């Protein structure tokens, strides 16, 4: 609609305890709030995280046999480049 705006780890973390939310493909945010009902399934969607946080396919099936991941019609912007692990050091969780 305008550009990417890139939101910082703050305001994606803000929504939990509300109704709507966000989550982060390791670079993007997504405003998921539609998908709570565009994809009703087994509460398998937005809740895809145990390897050190990680979403590859979050997207449930039942839309026309297993559809492809609706990765663009739910993303709001980017991640902010200041949170982004490129600048500075590579990683470190040891």
């Amino acid at each position: 609609d305008k550009d990417v705006k890139y939101y910082t780890l703050e305001e994606i973390q803000k929504h939990k305890d509300s109704k709507s939310t966000w989550v982060i493909l390791h670079h993007k945010v997504y405003d998921l709030t539609k998908f709570l009902e565009e994809h009703p399934g087994g509460e398998e969607v937005l809740r895809e995280q145990a390897g050190g946080d990680a979403t590859e396919n979050f997207e449930d099936v039942g839309h026309s046999t297993d559809a492809r991941e609706l990765s663009k019609t739910y993303i709001i912007g980017e991640l902010h480049p200041d949170d982004r692990s490129k600048i500075a050091k590579p990683s470190e969780t040891l």
